[PDB]
């Protein structure tokens, strides 16, 4: 009947014999009473993948901006985001009400992370979790804790650890959440008691929830295009300057920037030359969901497309 095996202690697989796995699985066990049998079970069918290691390792004017642009802002992906907007409008503005984000922002971020819902990874979390914690020095620390919380989130929300796929990074569903976003951001939206990142309802309330976290002020203005040029500037998401030192750079705002009174200078390579622009707080908001300019840029104006072409 019961089956304890307290003799096995030697799990095979692609981490048989790494003392990173076998540290992990000790943690499980102390700090959460995990079985070590069931553990080794599951971790003896993870696969170590030389693709997530490559990919991990891996990471004018030119038109820069244009071309990264058109990777997420076409006739199809702007028809799609208002397919998603219409058939989530409900969702989208409850989350309006309840969070302060707009449809547009999380219309454009789960447009960007999967297409909604077309593209959320072919990879099994567990693989790329235990791949980048046990045989990747770099960002162990990072991985294992997130593999830590995939396994107590997979034990709470009832999944077989093995079914879950993803990126390469280990994210999950519509927004591509990461096991410690699913802990500290992801809430039930849809109201029936459980938190599932693929669940489109679910997953607009979690990306709305991680954007107020994370500062998100409602009704504030994202970014506002400059007239002039700032070419004497170091420029991007990070950077922050007042709106005296940009004036005197060469810039004005094409719109009032009410009470701000300072920004970080933004600059987008269209090709026949150099976009400036004024970033505000809610731009470096969604930044924090990518640290990149182009991301938070094609995110906001993906979103203004579709909010357009519902209009119409
Ligand atoms: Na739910």
């Amino acid at each position: 009947m019961v089956e304890p095996q307290h003799n096995v202690m030697q799990m095979g697989g692609d981490f048989a014999n790494n003392p990173n796995a076998q540290q992990f699985i000790d943690k499980m066990v102390n700090k959460h009473g995990f079985d070590r049998q069931q553990l080794q079970e599951i971790l003896s069918q993870a696969k170590r993948l030389d693709s997530v290691l490559r990919l991990m390792d891996n990471q004018g004017p030119n038109g820069a901006w244009l071309r990264y642009r058109k990777k997420f802002i076409t006739p199809d992906n702007v028809q799609n985001g208002v397919v998603f907007w219409n058939q989530y409008e409900d969702a989208l503005n409850r989350a309006w009400q309840v969070y302060g984000v707009p449809p547009e922002i999380i219309v454009g971020i789960i447009g960007v992370e999967t297409r909604w819902g077309r593209v959320m990874g072919k990879t099994r979390i567990l693989d790329a979790l235990a791949t980048l914690s046990f045989n990747y020095p770099r960002r162990a620390e990072y991985f294992s804790g997130e593999l830590e919380t995939f396994l107590l989130m997979a034990r709470d929300e009832q999944d077989d650890p093995l079914n879950l796929k993803g990126s390469f990074a280990g994210a999950m569903g519509y927004g591509q959440f990461m096991p410690s976003s699913y802990k500290q951001y992801a809430v039930d939206f849809s109201g029936d008691g459980h938190i599932n990142l693929w669940d489109p309802v679910d997953a607009i309330g979690s990306v709305a929830n991680y954007f107020k976290a994370h500062g998100w002020v409602k009704g504030d203005q994202v970014a506002v295009m400059a007239n002039g040029q700032a070419p004497g500037l170091p420029n991007g998401f990070k950077t922050k300057y007042s709106i005296s030192q940009l004036a005197a750079a060469g810039l004005t705002p094409q719109q009032p920037l009410g009470n701000h009174q300072q920004a970080s200078l933004l600059r987008l390579d269209v090709g026949t030359g150099y976009q400036y622009w004024y970033g505000l707080p809610n731009f470096y908001t969604i930044t924090r969901y990518n640290h990149s300019t182009h991301y938070a840029m094609a995110v906001w104006q993906l979103g203004q497309a579709v909010a357009l072409a519902r209009v119409q």
